[PDB]
């Protein structure tokens, strides 16, 4: 995974149109048709689109593509900063989801989802779920069968790979 085998990877990651957009703003602070910006605008750029990187991973970015000294950092490798970043951002955001979704479906919140608490909200989904379907979840979770989900478990559960 070279630079440029990156820069590959990261277009493909992309719609073209959503690259389109991405240059339109980067372009205004171009100005010199150069194709690169100042290392000192790669977070307003990267907000303005959307990120939020801290200034010690602004500031590792800039460390990674500024080894010449040339205080720019081009198209190619803004974007590829640029998924890196919305990778970050969006597994954050998933964490905090399922975080909120365990608190959700543990009613009691003893810390644990329980098969009373498990049929109810697969119940309330509207489908036709059984309680044989039901228990057939609740031990495939249950890792260390004592009956319940833990946070853990419910991560493993839901994330399914995990
Ligand atoms: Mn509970
Ligand atoms: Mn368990």
């Amino acid at each position: 995974a070279s630079m440029t085998d990156q820069q590959a990877e990261a277009r493909a990651f992309l719609s073209e149109e959503m690259i389109a957009e991405f240059k339109a703003a980067f372009d205004m602070f171009d100005a010199d048709g150069g194709g690169d910006i100042s290392t000192k605008e790669l977070g307003t750029v990267m907000r303005m689109l959307g990120q939020n990187p801290t200034k010690e991973e602004l500031d590792a970015i800039i460390e990674e593509v500024d080894e010449d000294g040339s205080g720019t950092i081009d198209f190619e490798e803004f974007l590829v900063m640029m998924v890196r970043q919305m990778k970050e951002d969006a597994k954050g955001k998933s964490e905090e989801e399922l975080a909120n979704c365990f608190r959700i479906f543990d009613k009691n919140a003893d810390g644990f989802i329980d098969i009373e608490e498990l049929g109810e909200i697969l119940r309330a989904t509207g489908e036709h779920v059984t309680e044989e379907d039901i228990e057939d979840l609740m031990k495939d979770s249950d890792k260390n069968n004592d009956g319940r989900i833990d946070f853990d478990e419910f991560l493993k559960m839901m994330e399914g790979v995990q």
